[PDB]
């Protein structure tokens, strides 16, 4: 009968882990690399790895509630899910949209947010994790920000940068107090969405300073459970249900 694999590594995925557990679910959550259900780590190994998983396991549902910006995961599910007749769904929030006092341009890869910063050395909150901060060694005339949730092993990679450790989530007075004592001119980010990680672009806002947004990867099309009730809805609607 019911057995869900929730894909995690965000606070939509947190959350969702804990109603699951209050409200009976057998779930297992899985992370790449906050919640109580039993957690499985690292990767599938592909689409097979994940079809032989779902098989082996006998899952009935997944629930991707992976970051946007986590597109192998999401479209290996689609392929693995698809494969089996495992039902789907994705628990994602929209995009966010500018407002006015935003000072946003975009670009569509982490490569093009690169290419995007000026010529002349600037001072750039880099606000994308760990994943592929060698690629800003390419610009390598700026002093880098980093944020990261755990020390760095070696030397970072990148010529002139300071690394903050912190996991938050964060506040706008917070991430205003970084931005300012930092003198920073310019905020790289993915477009994730949410109100979770929105405050360093409030913060940006204050400081009337520029952000280079990176656009959401392309993922083949599945259903889209965005809220937690939406979740629970999804879940009742195809025949999942809870303990007992
Ligand atoms: N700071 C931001 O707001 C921001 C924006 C964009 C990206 N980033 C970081 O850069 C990231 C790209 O992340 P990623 O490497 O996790 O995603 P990914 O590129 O989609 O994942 C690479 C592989 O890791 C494994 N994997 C990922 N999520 C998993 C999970 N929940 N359970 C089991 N295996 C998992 C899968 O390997 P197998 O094929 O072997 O299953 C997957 O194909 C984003 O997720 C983000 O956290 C951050």
């Amino acid at each position: 009968m019911t057995r869900l694999l929730v894909l995690g590594g965000t606070t939509e995925a947190s959350r969702l882990a804990k109603t699951l557990a209050d409200q009976g679910f057998e779930a297992v959550f899985s992370y790449a690399g906050a919640q109580p259900l039993p957690t499985r780590i690292g990767g599938f190994g592909g689409v097979a790895g994940l079809v032989d998983y779902l098989t082996r396991e006998g899952v009935s549902h997944v629930i991707d509630a992976t970051h946007p910006f986590a597109a192998q995961m999401s479209a290996n599910a689609v392929a693995a899910c698809a494969q089996t007749g495992v039902a789907l769904c994705a628990f994602e929030r929209a995009p966010w949209t500018a407002q006015a006092g935003d000072r946003w341009t975009h670009v569509p890869d982490l490569a093009a947010a690169v290419a995007a910063l000026p010529q002349a050395p600037a001072r750039v909150f880099l606000a994308i994790g760990k994943q592929h901060l060698r690629d800003f060694s390419a610009a390598p005339q700026h002093h880098y920000l980093l944020r990261l949730v755990d020390p760095p092993e070696g030397p970072l990679p990148l010529p002139d940068a300071r690394a903050v450790i912190a996991r938050g989530p964060f506040t706008v007075q917070g991430d205003t107090e970084l931005l300012r004592s930092e003198t920073i001119t310019h905020v790289v980010a993915k477009n994730a969405g949410g109100a979770g990680a929105e405050a360093k672009l409030i913060a940006a806002r204050s400081l009337g300073l520029p952000v280079i947004l990176i656009d959401r990867p392309a993922v083949p099309a599945r259903d889209i459970c965005a809220t937690l009730e939406g979740v629970m809805g999804w879940l009742a609607d195809h025949g999942a249900t809870p303990r007992g």
